[PDB]
């Protein structure tokens, strides 16, 4: 179900030396090798090498394959920030199986999503985190029959397959496989602007295109010390140039067990971490603990690069990054869908604290056109429209929505409003799709309103986005009931297993939506004069 580039664009990636034909497989192996003795993870008391790594993660696939795992079989990953989820990732690669990556934060409706989707043959999860019961959750899927045959838990296994019972048996080569670089990798969710997301396919070939490049744009070598602040599965932390980056240089991964600046902080202290990523937000909090006594006296002189990305990120804020913490910023504009947009380490300082850079790629094709997809004269803002050697052509098995998200000649419709400037660097001006966009964390209003609609007592909602000075948007739901509590909404939210970062952070029920003409307007018209009043 995944959508191949043209023949004469993978033609020109391969000339141009973008898709050297090297696999995941291929990755695992020569990478543990070439940096056999150096340090590849610190977390969770763990220090391996990337010796251990590979080592760890041959006997890990010999494991899979012993539990039913095979070539082309889809698994999800949805880990913690802990050491355990490198060797099963590799695992997963040294067998040509396809990773299927969720994120802590989501529940039982996005996991059954991307189960039930993806066929997946198996689930890897923790026991709990952050107050979470994760076998919970898959004893619920279990129940609803929606669940993989295979689920392995990290910690303690309840009835499921302890991870320790994946390494009783000495590495088998013979079991690997080494599929096509041109075949997909892994699957990943987009953030999401409908009733569901959708899954995207990654290839080898442009995925390590864009990991190989990443890696040479953020200056990444064996002296890298990467910091995983955010979770380590999303697009940004893990290859832009995140730890398949860091991995590819032979630099050290740090896995931050959350984002807190005393967690962080003393990490960067004690690692002498040179470069790490995170949301505009957490920025906002290092800064002002920094700034403003609480964490003044900490040791961040090792930090060379402190990325920002996932939301927009303001000139003010932008401006405070190398006075109080002493390092370059750069502003990451990126998208799981394909197109990353990096300033560079050495831009004079307007650019980079005004811009959200340029493409990776020669070949990233930037098209910014008007609502009849004219281009608009250079320097206006506009819908961005992108195609490219690591911008996918289609979501995996979403045919109808591909009629409208690609143009026929292969545009992605990024969804985003922006303005180029002379040097080519993009800046991010607005948004066109239906996505809150709570601090990096994607939430699509249609979602959330329909889960919303489910409750017995309501009889209508509309979800927006409320203007917020760390988050951007926080998430404010209108409900017109036939009212029940706040409290009890969104437990019923919960229990209806949303994504804990979509439950809406205000919920104001109403007798009717407070805009003029609600029967004479379209839902994304509500939802945009609704926010406009919460702004
Ligand atoms: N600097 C920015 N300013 C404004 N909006 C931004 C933004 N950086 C992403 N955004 C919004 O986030 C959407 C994509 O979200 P996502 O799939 O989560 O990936 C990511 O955030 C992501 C980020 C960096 C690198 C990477 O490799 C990624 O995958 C965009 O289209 C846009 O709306």
């Amino acid at each position: 179900g995944c959508t191949p580039w043209p023949a004469e664009f993978a033609v020109r990636y391969r000339e141009a030396g973008y898709w050297t034909g090297e696999t995941f497989s291929d990755f695992v192996t020569d990478r543990t090798r070439r940096f056999a003795d150096r340090l590849a993870v610190v977390g969770a008391g763990q220090r391996w090498t990337y010796a251990e790594l590979g080592e760890r993660s041959a006997v890990l696939a010999t494991g899979l394959a012993r539990l039913g795992i095979a070539a082309g079989d889809r698994v999800v990953v949805q880990l913690p920030n802990i050491p355990e989820l490198f060797e099963v990732v590799f695992a997963l690669f040294r067998l040509g199986a396809l990773p299927v990556y969720a994120l802590p934060a989501h529940r039982a409706h996005e996991i059954t999503h991307l189960c039930t989707t993806a066929q997946a043959k198996a689930l890897i999860i923790p026991d709990r985190h952050a107050g979470f019961d994760y076998r919970t959750m898959a004893a619920q899927l279990r129940h609803a029959g929606t669940a993989p045959e295979h689920v392995v838990v990290v910690g303690e296994p309840g009835g499921f397959t302890p991870l320790a019972e994946l390494r009783a048996d000495r590495p088998d080569p013979g079991v690997f496989t080494r599929p096509e670089a041109s075949d997909a990798a892994f699957l990943q969710l987009s953030g999401g602007t409908t009733g569901l997301p959708k899954l995207i396919p990654r290839t080898h070939d442009d995925y390590l295109y864009s990991v190989r490049a990443s890696a040479e744009i953020c200056a990444l070598g064996t002296d890298t010390v990467y910091l995983a602040a955010l979770p380590a599965v999303h697009n940004f932390p893990m290859s832009s140039p995140g730890f398949l980056g860091t991995f590819h240089a032979g630099g050290t991964v740090v896995l931050a067990p959350n984002p807190s600046p005393d967690t962080a902080f003393s990490l960067i202290e004690t690692e002498r971490v040179t470069i790490t990523a995170v949301v505009p937000p957490i920025a906002l909090q290092w800064l002002d603990a920094v700034e403003h006594g609480s964490q003044s006296h900490r040791d961040l002189s090792s930090l060379r690069v402190l990325q920002v990305g996932g939301a927009k990120f303001a000139p003010e804020a932008a401006r405070r990054v190398r006075p109080v913490l002493g390092c370059t910023l750069q502003q990451v504009f990126g998208m799981a869908e394909g197109l990353v947009n990096y300033t560079r380490l050495d831009d004079p300082d307007d650019i980079i604290t005004t811009t959200q850079g340029r493409p990776i790629s020669p070949d990233d094709e930037i098209r910014i056109v008007d609502e009849a997809d004219r281009p608009v004269p250079d320097g206006e803002v506009g819908h961005l429209l992108t195609r490219g050697p690591y911008t996918i052509r289609g979501y995996y098995r979403a045919e109808e929505h591909n009629a409208t998200a690609f143009t026929p000649d292969g545009f992605y419709r990024t969804g985003d409003l922006v303005r180029r400037t002379p040097t080519g660097h993009l800046v991010v001006e607005g948004r066109a799709k239906d996505q809150i966009n709570r601090g990096g964390e994607k939430v699509s209003a249609e979602e959330v309103e329909n889960h919303i609609l489910a409750h017995p007592a309501v009889h209508d909602a509309a979800v927006v986005g409320m203007s917020d000075p760390y988050l951007g948007e926080r998430v404010c739901a209108y409900v017109i009931a036939r009212p029940p509590s706040r409290s009890e909404l969104l437990r019923f939210l919960r229990e209806r297993g949303l994504a804990s970062y979509k439950i809406p952070d205000r919920v104001e029920f109403v007798d009717r939506f407070p805009v003029t003409g609600v029967g004479k307007i379209s839902r994304s018209e509500l939802r945009r004069e609704l926010a406009r009043r919460l702004d």
